[PDB]
């Protein structure tokens, strides 16, 4: 008989993995726990600090939330008004010099006329094949060019996904984008070339919050807080060696061994078929694909430059950088870097450069998060990517040559991006329902590897939901109907339920 | 303080109501009561029988299941293999003397060459026109052309849905009928055509199940039997006179009054606003539009003649019966009518003429089955609709002049379809949600008034989702996206989940 | 036995009748004579002079030639360089203030912002509509839409028509225009827009040639002069009052009777059946439509003005000016209006009123041409239409309105244009091979009536093949097919055939 | 100073040389001559006989006219009744066993019902791309499979026209065929597939005539003894062997120069090229395609089979036989082989056996016309080419292995056929204009080189139209409009013009 014994275990703490936890901890029917290696949950939306003060993110992360549910915790864990800062979805495109507001197609107005020519007319041959479409595009480069043209796709769509995904835009699907019909909005484009207008895809109503403090890393820590300590088990003595499917047996690193009824794992695929030694699994979890992340982090001595202002984040299209997406993260919050008064040396200027002095100076300081991609078939040199990403700061006029660096941070994460490549599907279809026989609800951004419901909300409610199948036989939506969930304001599920309610009583 | 008090109280015991009430028996959380003002449950999927002991269900009934809960219900309900018989759901199309297989454009081969020729020249402009179509249909007489083609459309879908619905086909909608696009497959009725071939959409894996004793109502009255008996009310001591929204008081004939959190109501929702005595409702629930159904029964002397064969349902068109279907209610189950020792009367000849004999003789005996639609735009004249009947299975050589007619039936009921007219929704998105505010769920055939989910499993679902939404928060996806419920195998949600399990360990 | 008898008699001596009688001065084989009602040949291809010495054209007349024929005729005529200006064809619409360079749709960048975003969007409705359009136009006006789109055709081409054909674009045929697939080129003029581009349809090789004296009229003169005065009767001596087509006899004003073989009749089709005293031909004929025509013509004093410059014609949609067309005439040859040292007293000024004193002074001058159309459909008052002519010349800031006028002309011309309204072709087929069975060839821009070959190149070569079809069994191209005609070169056709090499020889 | 000088010299007296020689002895203005090297006019257009008694044409000939200048010629030359037979136009195309009415499409219902539905399915796909087609077809096989789809075009125009052409439909233009749209009529095809009708495109409405007597030849040999004697030289006597086209001169080879103003050239304008001794216009010339017809004649004792009955020509697009066409040559005219009691030994049997007897019987027979196309893509073997085409016939079924055969015929035909190849019009429209700067007007099925416009009338008329444009400056449409000219009545150019008419008054 092993140590432990629980109705269901979870494994992670990262957004899936807590929303597993919240909604057994609401249900209060089944036995639980949940376990992770690491000491404070979050995974991949956790928050690194540097020695200097400047948090940040896992690369840029923004919420937007599709549930009412969701919303509920994130309420409960941080309840007050001083707890978040609210922000206008603000992103542009660096192309040719210029900041392009986002939707790039809607802001060519800023190109040079010629290449607005040259635009308009790729985008009117793709509105005349769009007239007389009877097929759907297969790749997600045939529905690029389908809604853009070729003119727009190859300025900014085609080179951008390339340095986000690390792969070919011929190589992946198109079904994750959703449902919409690939075909241009061609009076759109051309109304705002002709009165020379740009507009952004965000005003009042277009928001999203973030955490005052600890950065996106804060909120999982306030929402794991909710739950009882004693169901939790995190740091080295939570982390997971071995899966024993055919006995419901996990063994722990110390040794520990817990049997379980139900299994919900939000670990890699990947890995949780090494775990398991399937070698069936292993073969086909190898098919699968996906991207590493480097985020550089990047502190600058002084006020927030006009040049940058309010811009959220920024898309990189052009190879003079080997970032695909800066974050002006000290716009997040103003606790995402020291105050004004703290002191600081200057560790060298933009350009490379030694400072004049070596004393440390006071703010006030900005900063900024870069994300650079890698796969096998987009090498990163590590050793270089900092200075390559600084440099790619001058490049695209972020920073002048003369700005003082006042922190640096850089660090990989090996499971990055889950690739929607073409071959995604038909793998996953393989691996997902191999591993529901053994009754594991593999499940999350790499726990069921669709990026099209990888975001915080889905992954925290792709446990919930899998807690719900468990136990109430409830839908998986988000893990098999993404054009559903992401269709809707899924309102019905909440943080008090009628039977709690009636439960009370 | 009423009379009794309990957290869901559902008004209706037919198959929603039912639904509701099994999955409030499951859950064993909050305190429940079902009420009818029928002691015998089942509503329209009920069950009538002659003086003769000819049985007839509410015009024909035919279970396909989209959902595991629903057989699960059944199942417990009639568990032994011999409760059961199966049948392949054979169906045909009266036209110009012949039966034409159903789906009727497959097999126009059977008709006369010059018409053919007519047919096939209307769906090739319906595909030419298809081909260029970038809008969707607006009503169901433009999906069944734009599908048809004109021909085809005018001697099956369209005289015969006006026959189903007593509207016109260009007063109702079409998004009912799916997300399918409105287009011919040409090449699939052209080579029938070229190959003189005739196929009908059955077959070993296209069959359906039916009640060995008691007809369809026997299924609910089973269902029924299962649920504790102190927490059923039915008869004329669970008649339901009036609902008082604001006080959640609902007051029953006899005077005994009911205090509930939440009301799951599917007696028809013109019913219940008057029973609100809500007369903003009533307003609203008079936009709504139904047909009322005269269900008429024929049991006839003789074994089954070759020319019915082994035929289920019959589908009409043509103006020489007044009935949209015919049923051989005989080939359901052998218990739907007396075994062929019983002696009965001749009591008319098919032609309407007196018999030679007034002398009891003995069977065998078959039963056809007939529906009568009739609403404002579709007057029937009641006192001839019976001899009409007859005469129309005369003109359909579905009976000879000489047969022996030994019982007949007749029963209108009032709401029989609700109608996909074109208003339907924009009604309704006034009137759900109007009483979901009030905690009230209106739910199943006239409870939500949705044809697309009308069926005995959709409502059976209505009732069960009605309740997980009350008690889990779980999506009501049968009321609310009907293209989803039908586009799948419905497998999650058990008569055991894993709550009921965990509990029980 | 008539007074005279030739074996081809030609009727009238405009450009058509001349053709006919150049030709067969040419083959010099049938006999024949040529008669007209004016001792001044040209027709509608005259010129008048006011008192005060300026010269007008009946309206715009600038030649482009589709024939070598033509062309030697004209050389031959006026073999002279100094005979001839020659000029680009510069014409311009007025539109919103503005001089816009013809076609208009290439040039609207021209117009305010929020215009050029509606005939865009317009136009972009035209191409996708024309990507599956599968019937050709049936009307002038779906013709113009389907090219244009709404937007744009709204602005010029829809309101310029009528004031042009004073019949609503309706009311009229297309096929007129020719085989050209009516759809937008949407690729340029999206690109002008973008650009900032204007270009007028003219260049150092789209010009054309005008008489440096006596006005289009002296072309004609010049070509009749070429003629054996002996085969001419001009004037009222030549005026044609009876046709007897059964007798082939034609009777003249004075009592004069002539006996043909074959008739070239180009007097209007309409009083060659009065002629005919031909009841059946007479009603035919009053089936076909024409409008009138008003040319106002106007003498200015002065040096031609800047905003004026090298304008040849201009086109006025608009509803501030009855007029549809403007010539600059006095661009197209200095001779059209007196000399600079010539003294003539102000008539009025351009604003109405009367000038100070009757001073004669000098000029320079220069001088506008006018028309204004006039139908059933579009009736004009006679007694201010000159006066509304001149308001409209301010309110389009052609004249200043303290520009002093120096002479006026005003004539009404009631067979003006013939118009293509839907009716034309089936009626010209029941009278023109009706004329054809009696050895009657009706032609021209009135006696065959199709305004697509109704230019005075046209019309002389409708009188040379109508010949060439007597004579030598010729195809009449130009008369049954404008569209084969008007596609090519015409240069097989000379002054000088090998049949007169080959017998001078 | 050369022997003889005229005007205008003809080279060749076959239809097209005829044409011009008939115009000019109509005209009788300039002198003219014509020449030939044969002793008997007609060029292809003429008629062998084989020492048996049997006659054939070079392949099949079947005049349809397209202009009333040729019916006069040819009413002249043969003006009896009894000078003609008329037949309808009765062919079909042999295809798995059948004989296949034409058109071939509308008559696949006597092909097996499997294949029917692969003929209609791939002309749906056809008619469904024609539907939003843009583009014009650039090739014959796209021609092709545009109007019949793939199944069709492989089952008859695809293999038949390399059989045909002897060059596949990948290589040639489609141009020649004419301005009608490539599309199929697929409601004509699914139509007579589902009556199970064969209709082919015939009747007492679409006949030809035939010479009653001396085939085709005979019509050439009569219209030409319409010319006055003395203008014609036809043997070695006539000659070509030099044209010095500097000098306006031309050699025979019996010496004799004739000098010429003009020259209508009717030989191959490759011949010409070489004659000329142009190294520049043989190098052009080289680049066009020919390919060569085998004409094979099979005499056959017996009354015709009913087999055969009333058919005139036949297609064979299968690789059983290697002739493309069959001409059933004695049911053109019974003068085309021996009368009933001549006797004729049998040579052979059609299997190829000696007959039984050597002695001579009497008849009557019967008599077929093969063609076989030859070309550097597609060899003839001439050794066994006869015994080929004997084996063919039986494979066929149109000869039994039994039938006698009386007498046969085999002649090769170097140039046969003009190809319309991609790169005719490239390589004529630098020919042609080089020839005319030196007033040399090559003329004909070779000397222009169109097939379009290569038939016996086409070539008679562009002798004419070569003329008239000498003369009276005529436009040359046969020539450069053959779609203009195919399209129409050409009724205006007589025998007798007005010309004439007028000058002999
Ligand atoms: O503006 C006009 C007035 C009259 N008509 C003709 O004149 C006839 C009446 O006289 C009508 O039937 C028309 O054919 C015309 O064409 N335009």
């Amino acid at each position: 008989h092993p140590d432990i014994s629980v109705d269901v275990l979870v494994i992670g703490a990262g957004p899936t993995g807590l929303g597993a936890a919240k909604r057994l901890n609401q249900i209060d029917g089944p036995s639980w726990m949940i376990v992770d290696s690491n000491e404070t949950p979050g995974g991949l939306a956790s928050t690194d600090v540097t020695p200097e003060g400047f948090l940040y993110d896992v690369g840029g992360h923004v919420i937007f939330s599709h549930y009412k549910y969701f919303d509920d915790c994130l309420d409960e864990a941080l309840p007050k008004e001083d707890d978040w800062y609210t922000h206008q979805r603000i992103s542009y495109v660096r192309c040719q010099g210029q900041w392009v507001p986002y939707p790039f197609q809607n802001n060519i107005s800023m190109l040079p006329k010629e290449e607005q020519v040259k635009c308009i007319d790729g985008m009117i041959d793709a509105a005349l094949e769009a007239r007389v479409a009877n097929t759907k595009p297969k790749t997600f480069d045939e529905w690029i060019v389908r809604m853009m043209g070729t003119g727009i796709a190859d300025l900014f769509m085609r080179p951008y996904n390339f340095k986000v995904w690390a792969v070919p835009t011929t190589k992946m699907q198109c079904a994750w984008l959703g449902e919409r019909v690939a075909a241009p909005n061609l009076k759109a484009v051309t109304t705002n070339v002709i009165l020379g207008k740009t507009a952004g895809n965000w005003g009042p109503n277009a928001t999203f919050r973030f955490p005052a403090r600890g950065g996106t890393g804060g909120i999982w820590i306030a929402v794991a807080n909710t739950l009882p300590k004693e169901k939790t088990r995190f740091g080295e003595k939570g982390k997971v060696t071995k899966v024993n499917a055919n006995n419901k047996t996990v063994t722990l690193q110390d040794g520990t061994t817990i049997g379980y009824k139900k299994l919900v794992s939000t670990m890699a695929v990947d890995f949780l078929a090494e775990a398991m030694n399937d070698q069936e699994l292993v073969g086909l979890t190898k098919q699968l694909f996906y991207s590493s992340t480097h985020v550089i982090g990047v502190g600058v001595r002084g006020s927030r430059p006009e040049r940058i202002g309010d811009k959220c984040w920024l898309a990189f299209p052009e190879d003079n950088c080997p970032f695909y997406r800066a974050t002006i993260f000290s716009n997040y919050s103003p606790y995402n870097q020291p105050e004004a008064s703290a002191a600081l040396p200057t560790m060298q200027l933009a350009d490379g450069s030694r400072p004049q002095s070596t004393e440390a100076k006071e703010g006030p300081y900005w900063s900024i998060m870069l994300e650079v991609s890698e796969s096998s078939m987009k090498p990163v040199n590590q050793e270089t990517i900092l200075a390559d990403c600084i440099q790619g700061l001058v490049n695209t006029e972020m920073l002048k040559p003369t700005d003082e660096i006042v922190s640096t941070y850089h660090r990989r994460f090996d499971h990055g991006y889950p690739t929607p490549t073409l071959e995604r599907e038909g793998t996953l279809t393989q691996i997902l329902p191999k591993l529901q026989d053994k009754d594991i609800w593999s499940r999350g951004r790499f726990g069921s590897w669709r990026y099209e419901v990888g975001n915080q909300d889905h992954s925290f409610m792709l446990g919930v939901e899998a807690v719900d199948n468990i136990v109430n036989g409830a839908v998986e939506l988000t893990l098999n109907y993404p054009d559903f969930v992401n269709g809707r304001q899924n309102t019905e599920r909440r943080l008090v339920d009628g039977a709690q309610v009636f439960a009370k009583s």
